[PDB]
């Protein structure tokens, strides 16, 4: 399964032939955690794509989870060093997106980010997300909860 | 499990013997269904409580998910006809929360629901819990994608 994004990108369903270079990866930034997540991704309970850029892995993009009934997704990512702030996870989102409304089978994407990581925030404004309400400590991280941007983006009907 | 919430009403978790008169609530307004949430609840991963009031069963009170790293729960819940409008809830949900932020394993408590649902939207603003943000179409019923509310009430340290 294989999503163009562009001339130099494109996303590939998570599959088991990755688990090795994909662990390389997480290792300088698995099986387990890559064959579960290839379970959800044939339900439709989430998806897990690999960014390839030129060929070369470069991150991951995935739909944590989806809610099947409201056509709903929740987006994370997260790209490798040598590939960041170059509008690669922009780009990928974008037709990411559009590949899951022309399906039809998703049309309100979400993404959910610590108010100050500022790299996530700045995916969901230049993708145009509209940023629906801020979620009071909402994410446990380094012993503080965080509060949380909720940001949405829907692509269906007029 | 007993969570005492007054000299009338009380809240008792979810047990198998609960399942005979439970259906027959939810056929006037299952086994399966409770067994199924028996189980999460004894794992953290969801709470279901019956509300009984004067020792009748009225209906339930619900922690539809849980995020144990975040310590935040999600709320659901409904009353059979003849016990709405009376503030069974609100006493049911104060004392339901008091009693987890004393345990300690959630203090961040949320209310999703539909912008248009009247009765959901008081229940919310009587319990004091404010109003984080409005997701877009995000409930499908009926037909349509409604708008929902997001509410939270935050009960830990100052």
């Amino acid at each position: 399964e294989i999503i163009p994004v562009s001339t130099t990108l494109e996303l590939r369903a998570a599959d088991e032939s990755h688990v090795p270079a994909l662990h390389q990866l997480v290792l300088k930034n698995t099986r387990k955690h890559v064959q579960g997540n290839i379970l959800l991704h044939q339900r439709g309970y989430a998806k897990m794509y690999l960014i390839f850029c030129q060929n070369e892995m470069a991150g991951v993009l995935s739909f944590n989870a989806i809610e099947p009934i409201n056509k709903a997704a929740y987006i994370g990512y997260w790209l490798d060093e040598s590939f960041q702030g170059q509008g690669i996870m922009s780009q990928s989102l974008q037709a990411l997106m559009t590949h899951y409304a022309r399906r039809g089978d998703i049309r309100r994407f979400v993404i959910k980010c610590r108010v100050d990581n500022q790299a996530s925030n700045a995916v969901a404004r230049r993708n145009h997300f509209t940023l629906e309400g801020c979620m009071k400590q909402a994410e446990y991280l380094n012993g503080d909860y965080h509060d949380v941007n909720m940001y949405a983006r829907i692509i269906d009907a007029d």
